[PDB]
């Protein structure tokens, strides 16, 4: 536990949260990061943390989830933070404003956040030109094991969900190492209910067909991102379509519209998606079903309440080849990346794993 770690957690972070509403704090976090105002990442990634999945090297499995850098403004500062991969978005075809403020709320007693941004996005065009300005720098980064994922969404007013997702595949597909069809946002009318078996099958057919129309070196992988609120019927059906259509992987899982017993924050009854520790195990259990339903054959990026190596390692052993975090960064600050990696590596060694790859799905073999 470094000096940066304890300093950012016990002093810097609680002071910023004391002066700043969460949306303001988010906006500043992005600026600082875009400018590279960040502490030294004194963790040097080891060979044990290397993962080869989705036709790519990841030099560590700890990524920043979608929603932090919605518009592509701080990608390089996030690699410098120490993440092994970066996912930007959600991006919607047309620019849109999102929900009226206030739309973000802290539950500090729960290590939790509730948000209803409602897909505030600069739009495909602005993000496309943003990413084009660094497209070749990113080609090198990918080669070095730091890939880039782009998360796609649809417009509030949009009439045909699949045409929104196809536009995104066409415009930002050539710039991404993987694309994410986000059919799980709680904050858009109709979006989570983008799994009507044959509905989801039709949407994902048009996405994969669009993706295959791109030139070989600009063909990303395509993932689906699902909610932790799914019935057992829904998960069985998602598993079925994913294997039928050859979907390249699953991101598990977006925030929850549930409110687990025991939440203590005053703001717990705010409308929106809950993230952080109340999501952790509900997240880990969805990795676990999805892995089993797909016979461990569909890569999974696990996400939900990860703030430590134990949290990351439980998700990997439950099926994840990669993990993401977001909420933990808003309490710990940048040092949380090095902290999770350092702890992940130590646990891998004590539990007898040769590396991350040996531990993927390990719980399903005990
Ligand atoms: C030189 C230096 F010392 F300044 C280096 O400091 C840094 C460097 C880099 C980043 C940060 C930084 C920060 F300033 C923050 F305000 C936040 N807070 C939030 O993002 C936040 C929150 O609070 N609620 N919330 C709810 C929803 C979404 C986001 C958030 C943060 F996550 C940060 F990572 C600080
Ligand atoms: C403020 C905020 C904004 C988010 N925006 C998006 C988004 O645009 N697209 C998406 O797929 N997930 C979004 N998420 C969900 C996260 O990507 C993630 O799935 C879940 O919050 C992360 O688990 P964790 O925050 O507990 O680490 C957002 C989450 C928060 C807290
Ligand atoms: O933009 C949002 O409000 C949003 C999107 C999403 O996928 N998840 C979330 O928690 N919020």
């Amino acid at each position: 536990a470094t000096g940066d770690e304890r300093f950012y957690a016990e002093h810097l972070m609680p002071t910023l949260q004391g002066l700043l509403d969460p949306e303001s704090a988010h906006r500043l976090a992005v600026r600082f990061t875009s400018l590279g105002l960040l502490p030294r990442a004194r963790f040097q990634d080891s060979d044990m943390l290397e993962v080869r999945v989705l036709g790519h090297k990841f030099r560590n499995p700890v990524g920043i989830a979608a929603g932090f850098d919605k518009h592509g403004e701080a990608v390089d500062g996030l690699y410098k933070m120490g993440f092994g991969f970066v996912e930007i978005g959600s991006v919607t075809p047309k620019p849109q404003e999102g929900n009226p403020r206030p739309r973000v709320f802290r539950l500090p007693e729960d290590q939790a956040v509730i948000n209803r941004y409602g897909f505030n996005s600069h739009g495909l065009s602005v993000v496309e030109h943003r990413l084009r300005a660094r497209q070749q720098k990113q080609a090198k980064l990918t080669e070095d094991g730091l890939p880039l994922g782009v998360n796609l969404g649809k417009n509030k007013t949009s009439v045909d969900a699949a045409e929104d997702y196809a536009e995104g595949v066409r415009v930002l597909g050539p710039l991404a190492d993987y694309l994410v069809v986000n059919v799980s946002s709680p904050n858009t009318a109709g979006l989570r209910s983008l799994q009507g078996k044959a509905e989801l099958r039709r949407l994902l057919t048009k996405v994969l067909q669009e993706r295959d129309g791109l030139r070989r070196v600009h063909r990303p992988a395509v993932l689906v991102k699902i909610a932790p609120d799914l019935t057992s019927q829904d998960k069985e059906d998602i598993a079925s379509v994913v294997k039928e259509l050859g979907i390249d992987g699953l991101i598990v899982t977006n925030t929850t519209v549930s409110r687990p017993a025991g939440l203590q924050g005053a703001l717990r009854s705010e409308t929106g998606g809950l993230s952080g520790k109340p999501l952790r195990d509900l997240s880990t259990q969805t990795i676990r079903e999805m892995y089993a339903l797909t016979q461990g054959r569909v890569p999974i990026i696990g996400v939900g309440g990860v703030s430590s190596g134990q949290d990351a390692l439980e998700k990997i052993r439950a099926g994840a080849s990669l993990v993401q975090l977001y909420t933990a960064l808003t309490f710990w600050g940048p040092p949380v990346v090095g902290k999770v990696k350092r702890e992940l590596e130590a646990l891998l060694k004590e539990q007898g794993f040769g590396g991350v790859t040996d531990a993927i799905g390990a719980d399903h073999r005990r």
